[PDB]
C-alpha cells in the first residue's frame, strides 16, 4: 500500500525531476500535496509548473490531483539571480502545455491559489489519517514553520522528513566572498529554519547531503538515454530538464520510492546560524541527548538511474 | 514556381537553429543544399552536431535531401558571452534530438560532414551551384568575408543575394559591456572587419535584418506556448523547447528567405567600425562617393512570420 507524502519544493529543474518521481511510481508513493518555495525559483513559476506537470500526469497516467501551495517563506539569504528563471522557461515547455492539460489547469488554479504553502503542509500533514512523508527539496523553511507554531501536534504525524540539504564531511558549496564553502545552498537560504528542524526531537530525519549527491553527477550519455523514451511524455519532459549539477534533489525523492537508494549512519546535525564564514554549515554537535539525524552514504547509483529512467515511462 | 538554392551560415544558438528548421521545412520553396557552423554564439563542436542531429531528424521523418554540414575555422575577434554560448551544449542533449534511428543515421554520415572546412564549404556550395545561390546568415559575416576576400567576384557573382542577421542602424545595439557604448550589434561585433569587408563590397547584393525590424517581433509566451497544440509534431516539440529557453532574430531572418513578403527593404550605405572604440561593431550609414548600398529591412509582417514559423513547425 503506498504511503502519504508531500514534496516541499522551490521549483528549480532538480525540483521538478523529483516531482516525477514521486508521481509516477504510484504503487509506493500517493503524492497528496505540493509546495513551492520562493527560493531557488520564482514562486509563480514553480507553481505554474508544478500544476501543469500535475495536470499532464492526471490525464495520462491518472494520478489522482492534490493540493499545490505557493509559500510566503522568505529567504534569509537570497539564492543566486541565475538560477532562479529555470521554472520560467518551464512553464512555456511545449509538453507542459497541450491544451486538454492547460485547460485543466486553468480550471482548479483559482482555487489553488487559495492557499498558502506553509499552512497547507501543516494541514496536509495532521488532517492525514496515515502519517505523512516530507521530501523536502528546497529550503527548510516550511517544515520549521510547522514545528514552531504546531509542535508535537503536528511532528506527531510526520513519518519521516527526506532532506536534500547539507554537507557534513564533504565541503559545501556556497562559494561567496565572504564564505568558506563548508555550507550547502538549501540550508544557507535559511539557516535557523534548518537548526530547528534538525534539532527537533521526535522528528525521523533522513539526509541526503553533497556527502552522498555529489557521487551521482549528470553526465550528458546518461541524459541522451531519454530521447530512447520519447513517445513518453514524461521522458521528453525529465530528459528536457536534465539536458539544461547532480541529481540532488532526485536522488532525495527516489529514497522516499524506495530506500534501497541507499543506506544511513546516525549523526547528531547543528546548523550555523551565526553570521561567520561557515554560516549555514551543518556540523556534527556534541551535545548532550541530542536527536539523531540519518545521513545517506554511498548511494546505489545504477539503481538510481534505472530507476529515473523507468519512472519517466509511467507516460 | 521551383525552389531556390540556399546555404545557412550560423553560429548555433537557439534563434540559429529556428532559423534552419524554418528554411529546411520549406522544400517548395527552398532547396537547402549544405549549412556551416561557426564557433561564435555557440562551441562550433556542438553547433555542428545539434545542425547533423536536426537534419536527420527531418530526413527520418519527412522528405527532406540530406546537405553537407561543414565547421567553419573563423575565429573571434571578439568572442560572445561565455554564458550563451553553451545553449548548443544544452540542445545536443535535448531528447528530440537524441532518438536512436536519428542519432543512428547522424552516425553513419558524420565522417564525410566532420572532413569538410566550412568556409570553403560555403565557397564551393555557392560558386559551383548550376543557379544562384541565397545565403542567410545568422552568425557573424567571417565565412562570407573569407570567401570575398580569397574569390572575389567568381564567389559574389554567383550569389543571387546574402540575407544577414545583424546591425543596428538608427536603433541602439545589443552588445553593453564596460568597454562598449552599446551602439553594435553581436554578430557585426563579434568580427567588425569581416562585416566591413561584406558591407563594402561591390557587386553584392545584401539583405540586412538589423535591430531596426527585429526589435518589432518579439518572443511572447503567448505563442512559445502555441506550439504546444502540435506536440505531436517533432518540430514542434524541438521549437518550442527552444524558444522557451528576447526577439525572433535569426528566424525572421530566414523566414524572409522563405518568402519575401516578410518585409520591405529601404536602400542604405552601410559601413562598419573597425577600430577598438567604444562603439567597435556599429553599422553605421556612410556618405563615402559610390559606396554600394544594402538593404535594410523595415516593417517585418510579424502576423505572417509567427504563422508561417507554427505552420513549418508541423511538417514534421
Ligand atoms: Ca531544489
Ligand atoms: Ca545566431
Amino acid at each position: 500500500s503506498a504511503k502519504n507524502v508531500v514534496l516541499d519544493h522551490d521549483g528549480n529543474l532538480d525540483d521538478f525531476v523529483a516531482m516525477v518521481l514521486l508521481a509516477s511510481n504510484t504503487e509506493k508513493v500517493r503524492l497528496i500535496g505540493a509546495l513551492c518555495t520562493d527560493a531557488d525559483c520564482f514562486v509563480e513559476n514553480g507553481f505554474n509548473v508544478t500544476g501543469k506537470i500535475m495536470c499532464l500526469m492526471h490525464n495520462n497516467m491518472n494520478l489522482p490531483l492534490f493540493p499545490i501551495g505557493k509559500s510566503a517563506a522568505t529567504a534569509v539569504n537570497p539564492f543566486p539571480k541565475e538560477w532562479r528563471c529555470l521554472a520560467k522557461n518551464m512553464d512555456d515547455m511545449p509538453i507542459l502545455n497541450i491544451p486538454e492539460n492547460v485547460e485543466l489547469w486553468d480550471k482548479i488554479k483559482a482555487e489553488n491559489e487559495k492557499y498558502e504553502g506553509q499552512q497547507l503542509l501543516a494541514d496536509l500533514v495532521m488532517n492525514s489519517e496515515e502519517k505523512v512523508t516530507i521530501c523536502v527539496t528546497g529550503p527548510l523553511s516550511n517544515v520549521a514553520w510547522c514545528i514552531d507554531k504546531y509542535g508535537e501536534k503536528f511532528t506527531s504525524k510526520v513519518e519521516e522528513c527526506v532532506i536534500m540539504g547539507g554537507a557534513v564531511d564533504v565541503r559545501g558549496n556556497v562559494f561567496l566572498p565572504s564564505t568558506d564553502g563548508t555550507a550547502e545552498w538549501n540550508i544557507y537560504w535559511d539557516p535557523a529554519s534548518a537548526k530547528t528542524v534538525f534539532g527537533c526531537p521526535g522528528l525521523r530525519r533522513i539526509m541526503f547531503s553533497l556527502d552522498s549527491t555529489n557521487t551521482v553527477p549528470v553526465r550528458s550519455p546518461y541524459v541522451q538515454r531519454f530521447g530512447e523514451q520519447t513517445n513518453f511524455l514524461l521522458s521528453i519532459l525529465v530528459g528536457t530538464m536534465w539536458a539544461m549539477y547532480y541529481a540532488w534533489d532526485a536522488l532525495t525523492a527516489a529514497y522516499v520510492v524506495d530506500q534501497k537508494v541507499a543506506n544511513v549512519d546516525p549523526v547528531p546535525i547543528d546548523v550555523v546560524v551565526d553570521k561567520q564564514p561557515n554560516e549555514g554549515a551543518t556540523v556534527r554537535t556534541d551535545a548532550e541527548n541530542y536527536p539523531l539525524t540519518f545521513v545517506a552514504r554511498n548511494p546505489e547509483a545504477e539503481f538510481f538511474l534505472d530507476m529515473l529512467l523507468r519512472s519517466a515511462r509511467a507516460c
